[PDB]
């Protein structure tokens, strides 16, 4: 129904050490929440996340949850754009319902700029700003975390203080970004002794990170595919073949 404790922890993410400093507070907010209540603070209620596709926006959210040991709740970004005029947006009115009971906890809204621009479609929106303003208790600490691609078209309303009042920007890894991921995801794979990792970090430039992680696997299956038992630098090179976003008309 509604519960999924994450086992991710900050390490699982490579690069972005600044990006994550920016969410360290969020963890101390869920770990020792009484320390601010017994002192009269006002824990923010929702941090935004902005970068290109497959880069940690989700992973980082889950890391936070995970370090804090607090439940994590997902929100189908593209799920509330395939409904009709009737049965909808109540998954919002219940997502917090379950969050508030097992609080401290965390809502994650991947692709918020998918429902943050008929009797729709601001149906799912307008009702987000409801459960996120109030409503019946201030005591239990629940932090929504949303992610977005183009925060340019991001609905102006959502950054009005009390909602997504701050953000944490994080984009494509640099070169040393690429090496760290590449290194992260290399673990567990048999390797070739002729694997110039830096080399791939270099044929790979302006690539997401999810993609890197993928490249490593496309490599490795291509391996087992022709039976070879190494995963040679040739294979990695041979991968980076999926590094083709293709035509989309
Ligand atoms: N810095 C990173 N270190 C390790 N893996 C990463 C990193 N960034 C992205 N990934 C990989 O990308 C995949 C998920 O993409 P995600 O970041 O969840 O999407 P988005 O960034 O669009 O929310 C994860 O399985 C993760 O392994």
């Amino acid at each position: 129904i509604n519960a999924e404790k994450p086992n991710v922890r900050f390490k699982d993410m490579a690069g972005n050490e600044e990006a994550k400093e920016e969410v360290v507070e969020i963890v101390d907010f869920l770990k020792y929440p009484e320390r601010y209540a017994n002192l009269g603070a006002k824990i923010p209620k929702g941090v935004l996340l902005v970068g290109p596709p497959g880069t940690g926006k989700t992973l980082l959210a889950k890391a936070v949850a995970g370090e804090a040991h607090v439940p994590f709740f997902s929100m189908g970004g593209s799920s509330f754009i395939e409904m009709f005029v009737g049965l909808g947006a109540s998954r919002v009115r219940d997502l917090f319902e379950t969050a508030k009971k097992q609080a401290p906890s965390i809502i994650f809204i991947d692709e918020i700029d998918a429902i943050g621009k008929n009797d729709e479609r601001e149906q799912t929106l307008n009702q987000l700003l409801a459960e996120m303003d109030g409503f019946g208790s201030e005591n239990a600490p629940v932090i929504v975390l949303a992610a977005t691609n183009r925060p340019e078209i991001l609905d102006p309303a959502l950054m009005r203080p009390g909602r997504f009042d701050r953000q944490v920007l994080v984009d494509k890894p640099d070169f040393n970004g690429r090496v760290e991921i590449l290194k992260v995801h290399i673990k567990g794979v048999k390797l070739a002794n002729d694997v110039n990792l830096q080399e791939v970090a270099k044929l790979t430039a302006g690539l997401a990170g999810a993609d890197l992680a993928n490249i490593i696997n496309e490599a490795a299956l291509l391996a087992g595919r022709n039976n070879q038992k190494e995963v040679r630098q040739q294979h990695l090179k041979e991968a980076v073949e999926r590094g083709i976003a293709g035509l989309e008309k």
